[PDB]
Order: C-alpha cells, then sequence, then structure tokens
RNA sequence: UGUAAAUA
C-alpha cells in the first residue's frame, strides 16, 4: 500500500511523517482530504524551509492538475502566501498560460484571487495581462468577477485602465453590467478605486440611463456607489433628478434605496431639496410627503427624512403632515408608520 | 411594511 493509504489508516501512527516524506506522492495527497489538510498544517507550522521547498517542485510540476481541485487548490494558495516570496515569480510561470479559463474556475479562481491579494506589483500586472484576453466574459461571471474586483482592491489604478476601458468599450456596456448580478460588483469597485479621470466617464455613462439602472435591482447599488465616491456635481444632478420626480422613484422598490442613500451622504442643501419638494403645496392634492407616507416603499424614505434632517428641516415636515395624521391612522399600517414618527409629534 | 456574492 502506498503512503497515503497507509497515513489514513492510522493518523496517529504516523504523527512523525515529514513534508519530504512525501516526495513523489505529493499530488495524490494534494487532490486527498486528509492529504491536504497535512500538507496545509506542515506548510504553516513548519520551521524548515528545506521541507517547504521539497514539495514545490511537484507542486509546480503538477500545478494544473491542483488549482481546480476541490483539496489541492488550498495547496497551492499556500505557496502564495506571504513568507513564500521566494516562489511567487515561478509559481505564477506555472499558471500564467491557463489563467484565463482559471478565472471561471470555482476552485482556481481562488488561488487566482490569493495571487492578487500577496504578490509584488510586477507579477500581478504579468497576471492581468492574460485576464485581459477575457475580460467582458470575466465580469460577468459567478467567478471571473471575484478575479476582476480582487485586481481592483489590490493593483494601482493605471494597471487597471483595460478594465475602465472594457467598460467604457461600447454604448451599452456600463448598462449592461450595472444591471448583471455579477458585473454591477465591478463596477461599484471601480467607483471605490480608480482615479478621477477613470471613473468620470463611467459615472457619465450610468447618467445617460440613470433612471432605468437606479431602479434596477442591481443597478440601485452602482447609484449608491455613484452618491458616496462621485463628485459634488454628480451628487447634485442625482438629488436634482430625484427631487423633481420625488414620488416616482421614492414609491418604486429600488429606486427608493437611491433616494435614502441622498439622504445619509447628502449636504443639508440636498437635503433641503428634498425636503421642499416633499413639502410642496400641489394646489390639487395632498403634499407628496403625506402620499408618501401612504406608500409600500416610500414610507420607509419619509422614514429616513426625519432620521437625517435638520430641526429647521424637521419642522417643515412636521407643520406639513400633522394636519392629515387622522387619515394616515387609517391606512394599512399607518399606525406603525405614525407610532416610529411619535417622537417627533409629540 | 421594502434589496443583493464562488471552496472542505
Ligand atoms: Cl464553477
Amino acid at each position: 500500500d502506498d503512503l497515503l493509504t497507509r497515513y489514513r489508516a492510522n493518523p496517529a501512527m504516523m504523527k512523525n511523517l515529514k513534508l519530504s516524506d512525501i516526495r513523489g506522492a505529493l499530488l495524490k495527497f494534494a487532490k486527498d482530504q486528509v492529504g491536504s489538510r497535512f500538507i496545509q498544517q506542515e506548510l504553516a507550522s513548519s520551521k524548515d524551509r528545506f521541507e517547504k521547498d521539497s514539495i514545490f517542485d511537484e507542486v509546480v510540476s503538477n500545478a494544473d492538475e491542483l488549482v481546480d481541485d476541490i483539496f489541492g487548490n488550498y495547496v497551492v494558495q499556500k505557496f502564495f502566501e506571504y513568507g513564500e516570496e521566494r516562489h511567487w515569480a515561478r509559481l505564477v510561470d506555472a499558471i500564467i498560460d491557463r489563467v484565463p479559463e482559471y478565472a471561471f474556475q470555482m476552485y482556481a479562481c481562488r488561488v487566482l484571487q490569493k495571487a492578487l491579494e500577496k504578490i509584488n506589483e510586477p507579477l500581478q500586472i504579468k497576471i492581468l495581462s492574460q485576464i485581459r484576453h477575457v475580460i467582458h466574459r470575466c465580469m460577468k461571471d459567478q467567478n471571473g468577477c471575484r478575479v476582476v474586483q480582487k485586481a481592483i482592491e489590490k493593483v494601482s489604478p493605471q494597471y487597471v485602465q483595460f478594465i475602465v476601458d472594457t467598460l467604457l468599450e461600447s454604448s451599452n456596456t456600463i448598462y449592461e453590467m450595472s444591471v448583471d448580478p455579477y458585473g454591477c460588483r465591478v463596477v461599484q469597485r471601480c467607483l471605490e478605486h480608480c482615479s478621477p479621470s477613470q471613473t468620470k466617464p463611467v459615472i457619465g455613462q450610468i447618467h445617460k440611463r440613470f433612471d432605468e439602472i437606479a431602479n434596477n435591482q442591481y443597478g440601485n447599488y452602482v447609484v449608491q456607489h455613484v452618491i458616496e465616491h462621485g463628485s459634488e456635481e454628480d451628487r447634485m444632478v442625482i438629488v436634482t433628478r430625484v427631487s423633481n420626480n420625488l414620488f416616482e422613484f421614492a414609491t418604486h422598490k429600488y429606486s427608493s434605496n437611491v433616494i435614502e442613500k441622498c439622504l445619509e451622504q447628502g449636504a443639508v442643501y440636498h437635503k433641503s431639496m428634498i425636503v421642499g419638494a416633499a413639502c410642496h403645496h400641489q394646489e390639487g392634492s395632498v403634499p407628496i410627503v403625506v402620499q408618501m407616507m401612504k406608500d409600500q416603499y416610500a414610507n420607509y424614505v419619509v422614514q429616513k427624512m426625519f432620521d437625517q434632517v435638520t430641526s429647521e428641516q424637521r419642522r417643515e415636515l412636521i407643520l406639513t403632515v400633522r394636519p392629515h395624521i387622522p387619515v394616515l391612522r387609517q391606512f394599512p399600517h399607518g399606525k406603525h408608520i405614525l407610532a416610529k414618527l411619535e417622537k417627533y409629534f409629540q
């Protein structure tokens, strides 16, 4: 029987097994649940750097078979850790040709993410040179988008310009990514980490189809990131569009969160625009803030208004809603809605 | 009373 069957049989019988004992059994050990845990434990606990190197040639030689294995991917990742710098370059060479497909695989993509998290900028750039070949499809992928997000978090902005240029490759690409469950996460990282010269055309593209993206189940989060990471003029264009169309935005499922984001991140003069729209007379109807309090989504928006505005801005909300309180108690959940506001009407 | 993610 081979070393692994023997070691799996009685684990404690070989409490004195060492990494240099594995030798040619590394592949079988790494693809085995018990074997892989042994290798990992030894790599993390051994103080012998020559033990740790004794298995590295077999890791490199079997790299393609290990990176997308349920148990072997951990073994490969061990050699991208801080403490194995001396191995990083050799290990990138071992996987580089197949990075374009590793990015889509559920185990291998965790190797790529660990590499980008740990390795120096020349090696990151090398990995991204392969990602560049599959970048559009990669951004829309459950696995590939995690690789792209890590690249944006960990590489200097100038070396992800190719990703920004993919978001800008065609008129509708930013829309297509913003409404994709995976592509929307890439747009968000870009907004968080890219330079102002990179984010400005991206935000400009989002603005052109703003109403659709704001009410999309994924796009509303993209718009929320524009509010938080865009410029003052961006917030102003957004607050201005939201104020002018306050009832439409507040009474839809996803765009209602966009208004809440404006209230949390907004300057006093943005809040004042939203409050003024909310309290405007409307000669032939009740004020918009009252209609919103009757609505399944907008009542949370009104609650957020009261919680976020100045005392003087609360004054106008209180003076506008209080006449209509009796009617509002009747409506569905109207009891609870006004209860959560009682502290402002006491 | 209302929204999001790939490993043993
Ligand atoms: Cl998969």
